[PDB]
């Protein structure tokens, strides 16, 4: 944490008399998942670069979606471009300081469990963090009171509430795939895995790969915010003897119709 | 290593101008486990932060335990807190500096062994050391020789011969509950494990799960220290689909007469 | 990358004007491999420390081999040096910019695959980078676009063609023995493993285990060069209830005059 808690609260009070808009929940869109804030009402974009303390991508965007007050972020940090965990989780804590109660994380992912397929929706039930064996992690540091505790529980971390209104909503969708749930697990890239760090992933139990998520999840809960997220599966990784950027943000706008629905009816049950 | 071969000596001879006592044996008290000091006959006490050079916690207690000078370390440092493992294995190499040929690590960890139970009592047997899969270790940068080899063996960290006296001296005590051995794993925290990270852990082999201990024995080992340890279990790690601090604190007072009779026995025969 | 693009061209120009020779194949000699320079016409040696920019270790020695103009490394550099994977693998963009197209990486390691023995030659067909898993890459940070792609692909980096007309190569050789193949694991250092980590390591699939290579193919990779290597088996590593450094350095002279047989006929077919 190279941030003081006057920092966040510098930064909250900048947002907070730029826009009238005060947000309950905010969604954190991932790769190729930007197309969502296109449904906000009474929208307001601010820059990450306009905003005091906020890392470089990307911009935030307030407003109304299906009732529920939101902040989305478009575009997100990563540990690859060489930003430790505490920039790439810095506006989790911001958030917090707006009055926010719950986040929704998504990103893409590469599928590890064989009966997934490509388009599939992963709910996101619970992680493995593979940084953090090593000590890499946003809570490494003094602990700040004021946020949360020095030794905050995890596997309770994917809301379960949440999860069973996610399935009953992707029911009244009528939706003819099956909604899909899993482990996600988190590496540091910039590079794709390899046949053999695949097969040792899946044998770890992990159901989707990806490069984020993990981070901001961590940070969320130790400041209380309940959370929700899900993996788009952008593609199926090879498992025996390519991938590429534009594959992912190819299967972005490929099923950009159903990911918009599904968010948009989730804020009418978070609850309030 | 932040520090120069001339900073340990600097803290060495002030250790050693300071007190008449002169330990052949160090012990590191875990978490909830620093009550063993009170049984110290002749003891002089140093608060970490009167002394040159230690890092910031605790204190350190010289005295003599059932007929052996020891010296203990009530509180120890930890890599979450945000320190390098050179920092973290500071007092080791200055206890090799004052003559100590033994080093005692206990600790308090979560149960990954099926059988184990609340209240077990561990050897350890062997570990997993995780951050030095990735580079993080305390001997990372140039050797010292005159501490040890560039490229010391770890396999026979945990001496045989006093495991054997250990279960020996656990039979004379009487007790009900066989003491346990396995395989410890240390992962950097701060926060608890999620459940999916627990399963893969007992897959890898591990007996134990906790935060600490193996930076201590890896330096301890290069520069030569006997190495004994043993973790208490303080509670049983779930499975299947929570854990808090307050709850190994309070595990540690429950078998306090325990640990401080085992560890006051072991002295006996360690040897000299 | 603490290092500037410009500081590439500056290295790169300063070897271009102080040798004729014009290498088409790098070649890094791994621990006791450094005895193949010796079979060299035409050599021009150059100490790292005389090249601006260069790590310290160590060697450059340019020349012909069996037909083929190389640029051999005799020396390496390791994370456990306390080097940065962005100096640790300094050299093979310089390589890049001299006009290299192929890459040979060789290197010492530990069996862990039951049937290797001794002395065995195994053709790396794939790896396991657990740095990576945490972050530890050559490639965090901004990506240099004059170099190669922001996410590169990894499951092709040993070239195919390479590793069967190695199998060709071996079988007009005459070896009594088969040569071997299998899964390069990378840790960090600098001790050697424990028994429990022995375990681990094998199911998660690795064959042999070391202390480099990885890092070089990665950045070789991204730059476009043809990646093939081979691990010296120096040792078979316990698996059940002690390596040394001479161990290695003597297994070395012992298969000296098969590997420079090896790697001095692989030059006829690289291609060109
Ligand atoms: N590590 C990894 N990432 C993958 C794979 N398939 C898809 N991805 C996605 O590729 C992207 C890079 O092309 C990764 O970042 C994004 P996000 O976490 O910002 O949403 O998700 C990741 C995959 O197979 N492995
Ligand atoms: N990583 C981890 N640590 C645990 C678990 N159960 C108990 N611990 C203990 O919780 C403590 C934090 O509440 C950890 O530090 C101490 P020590 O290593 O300083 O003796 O041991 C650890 C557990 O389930 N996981
Ligand atoms: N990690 C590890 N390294 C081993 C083992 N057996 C041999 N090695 C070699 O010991 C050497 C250290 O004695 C390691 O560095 C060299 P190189 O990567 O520079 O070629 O290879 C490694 C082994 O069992 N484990
Ligand atoms: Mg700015
Ligand atoms: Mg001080
Ligand atoms: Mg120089
Ligand atoms: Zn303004
Ligand atoms: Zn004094
Ligand atoms: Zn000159």
């Amino acid at each position: 944490n190279g941030y003081t808690y006057e920092d966040y609260q510098d930064t909250a009070k900048w947002l907070l008399s730029h826009t009238e808009q005060r947000p309950q929940v905010a969604v954190i869109c991932g790769s190729g998942l930007g197309g969502l804030v296109n449904k906000l009402t009474q929208a307001q974009t601010f820059d990450y670069s306009e905003i005091p303390n906020f890392p470089e991508s990307g911009r935030l965007v307030f407003g109304i979606l299906n009732g529920r007050a939101c902040v989305m972020m478009q575009g997100r940090f990563h540990m690859y471009e060489g930003y430790p965990f505490w920039k790439v989780t810095f506006p989790v804590r911001v958030f917090r300081l707006l009055g926010v109660e719950t986040l929704v994380v998504t990103n893409a992912a590469g599928g590890l469990n064989p009966n997934f397929e490509v388009g599939d929706i992963m709910l996101i039930r619970d992680h493995i963090n593979l940084p953090g064996f090593s000590g890499e992690n946003p809570l490494r540091g003094p602990n700040e009171e004021r946020f949360g505790v020095r030794f905050p529980a995890m596997s309770d971390a994917y809301d379960r509430d949440m999860r069973q209104k996610a399935h009953s909503t992707w029911k009244q969708m009528g939706e003819q795939r099956e909604l899909q749930e899993g482990t996600y697990v988190m590496l540091g890239g910039p590079n794709f895995e390899t046949v053999a760090e695949c097969r040792l992933l899946r044998n770890l139990g992990a159901d989707a790969v990806g490069m984020s998520t993990v981070p901001e999840v961590i940070v969320a809960r130790h400041c209380g915010l309940r959370v929700f997220g899900f993996s788009l599966i952008t593609n199926k990784v090879i498992m025996d003897y390519k991938a590429n950027h534009e594959e992912v943000l190819e299967a972005g706008k490929q099923a950009a119709q159903k990911l918009e629905q599904f968010v948009s009816l989730l804020m009418a049950s978070i609850p309030v």
